[PDB]
């Protein structure tokens, strides 16, 4: 009854600015923002979450596993808040998530491995308590589609700029150059092995943001509503 | 309609040993071993047994990993339980060795206050933990307490008894840290924790400092007329 649509994209890409767009739209559509940008701007998540993300960027190696339990956890738990507490008699109730629980492991925490912030250890515990944490409570979460918002890294990180997060400034563009083949490799080119079958046979959509949306979004917001009907 | 109940105490108190005498004694009794007992070739030993000697090694780096894993891999192996066993009793028992309340109340809040955890991942911790037990509603929650008190130099001898490598560093120091608190908790019944029902969570207390191998029975007598009234 709830279809749910994942924006996905890279750091600064533009999700935020798209779903806060996409919910305006109609009354149907609403959007569960993801919890890590919300630490980046206050109850005890977000004292929590404002906490380690700072000791995340002081010294990822150390912080990155727990981190990582503690983004996905909470955006499990937001979720879910939306989900059964959203849209309630909406006749063709659409949820959009910025971003997953598939982009919290096979993008971002995956990448932490492979550039050694997390050991072997780590990840093999994360991706146990991920399988879990999700069979557990995160089933009624099941994806209807993604929408990838394609994006250079130059964009992006010049994007990170005029949102002028002060401890956005030093992420260098070879994080967001390989974050951008992370996304290209599981999104578009589709190289990227999953355990979740399903996700094999959902309907993707890509769109390029490349050129400013801000007061010109109707050509995008068109690929949606003809991409939803094919759900 | 399965009971089930915790068996607390300290390290090498004797929950094990008593925890399989009591499995012999009835085709209605069956127990869940505690996690990192069997860390000390499926894909949770494996990390299991890593995790363990990177606490031992270095413990304000790994313990909010150990302490999260533990939990887990104690959730789910109690999960499993209730979903095969004892579906053929009239009157089942589940014995757990060890609890979710044991995890957060006696280890992890210890290592907290002896900072090897500090702040931030003690309050994730808490979080995760608060958010997660509190999902599950009433599936989990237990019918009662059992405690194998012992002192700590009983816990030293027996870990010496014992005879596990990496165990054998663990200094009476420790064990008296660990002592304190399992008193807090269970005898003067003092401790605040989040979980309402467990207020009214009825605990038998066993002196268990006698070696009872040998002579166990009167203490089964007691778990008996605790499980009736239970
Ligand atoms: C965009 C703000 C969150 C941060 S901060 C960060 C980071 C910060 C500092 C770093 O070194 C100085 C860093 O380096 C990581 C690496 C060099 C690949 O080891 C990553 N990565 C990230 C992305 S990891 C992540 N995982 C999620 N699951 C969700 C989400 N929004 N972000
Ligand atoms: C018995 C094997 C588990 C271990 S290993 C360990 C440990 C090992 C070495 C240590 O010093 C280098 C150590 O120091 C702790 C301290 C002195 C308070 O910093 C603790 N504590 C423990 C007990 S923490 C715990 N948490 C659980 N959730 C369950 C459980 N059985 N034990
Ligand atoms: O068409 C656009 C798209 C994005 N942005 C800006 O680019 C930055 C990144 O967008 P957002 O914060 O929404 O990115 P996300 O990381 O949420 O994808 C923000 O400063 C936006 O205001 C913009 O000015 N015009
Ligand atoms: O009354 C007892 C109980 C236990 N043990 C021995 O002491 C060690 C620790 O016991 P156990 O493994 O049950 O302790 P736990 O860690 O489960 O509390 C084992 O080698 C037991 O054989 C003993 O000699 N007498």
């Amino acid at each position: 009854r709830i279809k749910k649509i994942s924006i996905e994209g890279n750091i600064a890409a533009g999700k935020s600015t798209f779903v806060n767009i996409l919910k305006q739209l109609s009354e149907d559509w609403e959007v569960v923002p993801e919890p890590v940008a919300r630490w980046s701007n206050l109850t005890m998540e977000q004292k929590n979450g404002g906490n380690v993300l700072q000791m995340m960027y002081e010294k990822p190696e150390r912080w990155s596993f727990t981190f990582q339990t503690y983004a996905c956890l909470s955006r499990i738990r937001a979720q879910l808040a939306s989900l059964n507490g959203k849209l309630k008699d909406a006749e063709k109730p659409v949820l959009f998530f910025e971003r997953s629980v598939y982009s919290d492991r096979y993008i971002f925490a995956s990448n932490l491995y492979e550039s050694e912030s997390m050991n072997e250890t780590e990840w093999t515990i994360y991706q146990d308590w991920h399988d879990w944490m999700n069979n557990q409570f995160g089933q009624s979460l099941e994806l209807d589609g993604i929408i990838y918002l394609q994006a250079t890294p130059e964009t992006c990180l010049h994007r990170i700029y005029l949102r002028g997060r002060n401890e956005e400034q030093g992420i260098p563009l070879e994080y967001l150059e390989k974050l951008h083949y992370k996304h290209e490799s599981w999104l578009l080119h589709r190289t990227l092995k999953t355990n979740f079958d399903y996700l094999q046979e959902v309907p993707i959509l890509t769109l390029d943001v490349n050129e400013d949306f801000k007061d010109k979004y109707e050509s995008l917001v068109e690929k949606v509503k003809e991409f939803l009907s094919t759900l």
